[PDB]
Formats: structure tokens, sequence, C-alpha cells
């Protein structure tokens, strides 16, 4: 139902989609090929459903942060633009399209919140969020307020708690490990405890939102707000004069707001995905199919340097490419969904007083990487709070030869499968710091255990333990601020040592686990049915 020989392209109502239009003109002109830019309503949630069904529009334009679970759907393909290409847009850019080592999208524009401040109230604005109080106080002399934005929101708070070292989820070459979780940290405690201070010393109040904050610094009631290129316009309107600029620091750290990316990405179910590439390339990503687009919504900044670089001139738009230049792009993955509930919750309970600053932060910590995973994931989390639980680390302290080891640790565990799909084999990497004492070092290695499903009493099916075994080769040891002869030592022994006094505790694990998890293990291994991921 999608025809080829034309472009379907889908964007939202709010960007500049008859700007677009005529950059589809240009393309028929010369390629003769029809293009039809519609903007249908929810298109975020319509795309996955008709793409689904194999229809839908050849490109679609969205925020990067949908593109993650579309590929992982299938519904986009990888696109391939040349190196030279490429070096037209920023590197950063590029990362927020990334899934799996592939590219997934054309990177279009860029948005970050940035502060944004009344010239008559503050000519010369704060540089640190420290200074704030100070100025709330002088300011409400003169019936005014310092700083109001929307607490309710982590989007708008986030910037403040993750200053210092913080992070959504972590970013490995254009994966997340949602595993890794940086919600909680010094940083984010005292960039909290910041925040519900000035509710507490009355220079804000919990119970501010978008609507609010707005009102009142297009009202010129407050100095400060913090908001994004789409907020301008009612500014614009409001008569107010004012600048946009770097978010404050705290604690010298750069606020670190999220970056969205508006994105085009390419159906996997077109017909048309090489002329996809052609306009997207040569004519939308160029200073003139910009400017078309930008003409008739204004974009914010912009992924294609050369563009980027005029806009820039307005200092509104640079404030926004720096605020980017300092932030975080927004994980592009599904599970974002249970961190922004996570955060949500926590900020609001803090600002609430329902709970504490450490206690909201500590949930949160936990709650955001609670997303339930397939049989690979849930078997891998298992095994390790299992052994966790069953107290792996303290045997690790307790093997001997001064030394004294110490920091021991349990490392993401590999898993493997069967090509006939009936087996699986466990790697599960494992270290210590040994301290000769002076002369630190770092020693690791792998185990190996397969795991098997056999019947027995005779009819009834059971999830054992094969051969739990040191990986015969997996010993390192690296120094830390003699070897080889030390690993030729410890070869001789940790080998036999580590397997004895863990395979059982490995066995141990594997009984422990949900008896679900087990059973629907069971039976894939024994049909033949791969849920493990080659990686
Ligand atoms: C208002 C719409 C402007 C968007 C078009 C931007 C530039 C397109 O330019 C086109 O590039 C093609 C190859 O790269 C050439 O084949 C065409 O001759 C040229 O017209
Ligand atoms: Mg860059």
């Amino acid at each position: 139902k999608i025809e080829e020989g034309k472009l379907v392209i889908w964007i939202n109502g709010d960007k500049g989609y008859n700007g677009l239009a005529e950059v589809g003109k240009k393309f028929e002109k010369d390629t003769g090929i029809k293009v039809t830019v519609e903007h249908p309503d929810k298109l975020e949630e319509k795309f996955p459903q008709v793409a689904a069904t194999g229809d839908g529009p050849d490109i679609i334009f969205w925020a990067h942060d949908r593109f993650g679970g579309y590929a992982q759907s299938g519904l986009l393909a990888e696109i391939t633009p040349d190196k030279a290409f490429q070096d037209k847009l920023y590197p950063f850019t590029w990362d927020a399209v990334r899934y799996n080592g592939k590219l997934i999208a054309y990177p279009i524009a860029v948005e970050a919140l940035s502060l944004i401040y009344n010239k008559d109230l503050l000519p010369n604005p704060p540089k640190t969020w420290e200074e704030i109080p100070a100025l709330d106080k002088e300011l409400k002399a003169k019936g005014k307020s310092a700083l109001m934005f929307n607490l309710q929101e982590p989007y708008f708070t986030w910037p403040l708690i993750a200053a210092d070292g913080g992070y959504a989820f972590k970013y490995e070459n254009g994966k997340y490990d949602i595993k890794d979780v940086g919600v909680d940290n010094a940083g984010a405690k005292a960039g909290l405890t910041f925040l519900v201070d000035l509710i507490k010393n009355k220079h804000m109040n919990a119970d501010t939102d978008y609507s609010i904050a707005e009102a009142a610094f297009n009202k010129g009631e407050t100095a400060m707000t913090i908001n994004g290129p789409w907020a301008w316009s009612n500014i614009d309107t409001s008569k107010v004069n004012y600048g946009v600029t770097v978010l404050p620091t705290f604690k010298g750290q750069p606020s670190k707001p999220f970056v969205g990316v508006l994105s085009a990405g390419i159906n996997a179910a077109s017909p048309n995905k090489e002329l996809a590439k052609e306009f997207l390339e040569n004519y939308l990503l160029t200073d003139e199919g910009l400017e078309a687009v930008n003409k008739d919504k204004p974009l914010g900044a912009v992924a294609l340097k050369s563009y980027e670089e005029e806009l820039a001139k307005d200092p509104r738009i640079a404030a926004t490419m720096e605020n980017a230049q300092k932030g975080e792009i927004m994980p592009n993955i599904p599970q974002m969904s249970a961190f922004w509930y996570a955060v949500r919750t926590a900020v609001i309970n803090a600002a609430s007083g329902r709970q504490t600053v450490d206690e909201a932060l500590a949930a949160a910590q936990t709650n955001a990487a609670a997303s339930p995973t397939g049989l690979a994931g849930s078997l891998t989390n298992a095994l390790s709070n299992g052994l966790l639980s069953g107290g792996l680390l303290g045997i690790l302290e307790n093997l001997p030869l001064d030394i004294k080891v110490t920091d021991p640790q349990l490392l993401e565990l590999g898993l493997v499968q069967s090509p006939d799909g009936h087996r699986l084999y466990v790697t599960i990497p494992l270290g210590i710091k040994l301290q000769v004492n002076l002369l630190r070092l770092a020693v690791k290695l792998d185990i190996t255990a397969e795991i098997l499903a056999v019947r027995d009493k005779q009819e009834r099916i059971h999830l054992v333990l094969g051969d739990c075994t040191h990986s015969p080769g997996s010993l390192q040891i690296s120094l830390l601020d003699l070897l080889d002869s030390l690993t030729g030592i410890l070869n001789k022994v940790l080998p036999e040592l580590v397997q004895g006094n863990v395979c059982p505790l490995v066995n141990e694990v594997l009984r422990g686990l949900d008896i679900t998890l087990v059973h629907d293990i069971v039976n894939m291994l024994i049909h033949g049915l791969q849920f493990v991921i080659k990686v």
C-alpha cells in the first residue's frame, strides 16, 4: 500500500511542514518524483501501528528518543550516508541516531533548555545556581521573584540534578546499558537538596508548573525562567525584553540538560529507501532546504554545521547549542519510560517533603532500572543477584596467599546459546585487587558453566548445571598504581581453587531462580528456540 515511485513524509504539526513541502517541490522538479507531506495527529503512535502492518510513510520525522524503540521493532531501515556527508553534521547529533552500532536516521535539529532572563530586571544574569537566593531577597523587596520554572516535570529539574556526573542510562557506542542508571550520586543529592532548600527558603514554590512559570515570566513578575525554544514566541508577544543564555553552573559544574534531536527515519517497509536518502541528503539537509523549513516554522538550532553557523548569529540559538553541547543526549530506548516515572515521583516527593532527598533518589535509582526483560536478561540478573546474596564476594575475599585481597567483584555475565538452541553456556567474570605490603594488582578471570535441561522421575524436567570450569586462558593480572610469574603461579592454583569454591554456589543459585523463569527457559531449550542475543 506504500507506493514505489513517490515519497510520503510524516512530520509533526508544530514543525515547518509547509517549508518542507517546498523542499519536496524542488525535488519533484529535479527528479519528477512526487513528495507528499502529512502531519497526522499522534504520528508517533500511528507510525508503529501502521508500519508494523508494512504500511505508513516512507520517512518519519520525530524526536530521536523514539527511534531506538522503532529500530528494535524492526521498523526503521539502516541509513547509509558516506563519511563526507556525516562530516557535514555535528558528531554528537549522530550519536543520538545510533542504535547498536548502526545509524538509524538523519539528524535535523537540536534542542535543549536554556536560562531565559528579563534584561530589564536582570541585565547581567548569574552564572551560578548559588547566587540565586541572594538575588531573590533583593528582588522580593521590589515585589518580584528571582527564578520560576516548572518543578512538576523532571525534564526541567534534571539539568541541575545531573550536573555532576549524573546520567539516565549509560551510553556505549549507540548502546545504552539499561542496568546502569546514573540517577543517584553526590551531585544529584546536592543538586536536589539545593532545589528543596529553595522551596524551604521561600525562593521557589513546590506547586509551580509550566503555566505558572510561563505567566510569571511573561508578565515580568520573575527575573529568570528555564525553558526551550518552543517557549520563545509567547515571550515575543509578551513584550518582555529577554535574553537566552547558558544555564547556571552548580558547584562549578555546568547544568546538564537533556538534548532532543529532531530526526528523519526511513521506513523499513519503504520501496523508496534510495529516493528517501537522496531527498534527505541532497535536498533537505542543505543551507537552502533547512532555510525553507526554518522560515515556515523555526527549527531552533540545527545539526547541519553550515546552516547552524548562520543561525547562531541569533544569540538565543547559539545559547541553545551551547546548552546542548554541555547536555546529555536523551537515551533513545523505551526503558526511558520507567526512568521518567521514577525521577518524576522522586522530585515531586522531595519537593512536597513526602520523602527526604536521599530517600527519593535511592528509590528512583532502583526503580528506573526495574524494567523487566526477556528470558536471557532475566536469567543473568537472577544469577548475579543470586551469587551476591549467596555471598560470592565474601568467598572471594577469603581466598589466601603479604596479601590482603580486596575489592571483590562480580562482573557482567556472558550468555551463549547452542546453534541448535538446546544448550546454554554462561560466562562468569570475577575480580579482586591484590595488595602486597605497596604493589597493588588487579586479578580477573572467567568461569564457564553449562546450563542443561534434563528429564528425571523420569517424566519431570529440571534445569541443571553442566560442567563448571575455570576458563583456561581467561586469567588476567593487571598492574595498579612480578608477572608473568605471578600469573604463571596463579594459573596453577586459582583456576582449580575458584571453580571449587564457586561452581557449588553457582549450582545453588541456579535452583533458587523464579520457577516460571525456569520452566519458560526449559521450554525453549527443549524446542531449540533462540532467546539469546548475538553481541
Ligand atoms: C526551497 C527548496 C530548496 C531545497 C533544495 C536544495 C539544493 C538542491 O539542489 C539540487 O542538488 C542536486 C544534487 O545534489 C542537483 O541534481 C540539482 O541540480 C540541484 O538543483
Ligand atoms: Mg560534536
